[PDB]
């Protein structure tokens, strides 16, 4: 049995296009999608009042299509999980830090996080690397002089995620800008024919964030969006594919993968263990992470014991199933952190 993955490049607020286009699809060859993957700028901007938090040149200031889906006008007809990429309503994707649903259909994994579908284990890294802020805190609430730094991923992820393949593999890992040097490991003459822009940059074109994960992690995918053309490589045990932009033909690709299970859309437990035990360097809501403590060091303090009464705890407040809730961003992103905090001291330490 196989499940059709829909890979998706950048949205940058054509969604009415990116869908038909999925649905021409499922019309033209009888399959069905199981669900849909986007590696970024999804330009989720709920009304007018959220282009102030658009980072994009001038021409570029337009709203897009999300505000339709977000007041129901349009239905997503896939579920569509999503990291953050470049080109965003900035402020939308900090109240949803942790996740979370923009709009029926729409999951955002959060500034980083696992989550569990059919079976498959899916790790998402959100931004684009710039080295004079990967030790930048977030500040909360949003302010509109943030819009320029919001969306550079932040060090610290790496210590987030850096555990999750302990106990099983992981199946698909998301990220927006490129692991720096994968761009050796393909056809790279033949990319640089088409794009001879990309040349400069050598190896170090792409994140060293995203380097440092896919090289600890080691997923049989990895899936990028931000450079507009399609690309594979191989890195060991790890297929990178990159995808262009929806409008164009390389921005849509198909994961064929076996079917073990179907399965609701689920946190991960061990992705849970690590957002409930890292909550002390999470607890002042103005700002963070506070980085005076060590992650690994929270982290260090997981135990088998631990892990199963914080799965207990999370199952019974908030549930395993990623269940659509619409409550507006900022009540959520309350209400999200209320429940690792009560968890958290429920433990005892
Ligand atoms: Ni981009």
């Amino acid at each position: 049995q196989i499940q059709h993955i829909a890979i998706v490049g950048s949205v940058h607020g054509k969604y009415r296009e990116m869908y038909r286009q999925l649905s021409e699809y499922e019309k033209s060859t009888g399959k069905e999608i199981s669900f849909v993957i986007c590696t970024g700028d999804m330009q989720t901007l709920r009304y007018e009042a959220d282009l102030v938090y658009l980072k994009v040149p001038p021409k570029y200031k337009q709203m897009g299509d999300f505000h339709l889906y977000y007041e129901g006008k349009e239905k997503a007809p896939y579920l569509t999980l999503f990291i953050g990429g470049n080109h965003e309503s900035s402020n939308v994707l900090l109240h949803l830090y942790n996740g979370g649903f923009v709009c029926f259909n729409m999951y955002y994994l959060g500034v980083c996080s696992c989550i569990n579908i059919n079976g498959l284990r899916i790790v998402g890294v959100s931004g684009i690397y710039k080295s004079f802020d990967e030790k930048k805190p977030y500040t909360y609430p949003p302010s509109p002089n943030d819009v320029v730094s919001l969306f550079h991923t932040r060090n610290y992820v790496i210590q987030m995620l850096s555990n999750l393949s302990q106990s099983s593999q992981i199946d698909i890992s998301l990220s927006h800008d490129w692991p720096q040097g994968i761009v050796m490991k393909g056809n790279y003459k033949q990319l640089y024919r088409f794009q001879p822009g990309f040349k400069k940059d050598g190896a170090s074109l792409g994140s060293p964030i995203n380097k440092v994960i896919l090289n600890t992690l080691k997923p049989k995918y990895w899936i990028s969006g931000h450079m507009h053309c399609e690309y594979h490589a191989e890195e060991g045990p790890t297929h990178f594919i990159a995808l262009g932009k929806i409008g164009y033909k390389n921005a849509i690709s198909y994961l064929d993968l076996p079917l073990k299970q179907k399965t609701d859309l689920e946190y991960d437990k061990d992705w849970v263990c690590n957002l409930i035990m890292t909550w002390p360097a999470f607890s002042n809501k103005a700002q963070f992470p506070d980085l005076s403590y060590s992650i690994s060091e929270l982290l260090s303090k997981r135990t088998k014991e631990l892990d199963k009464k914080i799965i207990e705890l999370w199952e019974k407040y908030i549930g395993l199933k990623i269940i659509y809730d619409s409550d507006t961003f900022d009540i959520q992103f309350t209400s999200r952190r209320f429940y690792i905090e009560k968890i958290y001291n429920e433990l005892n330490i």
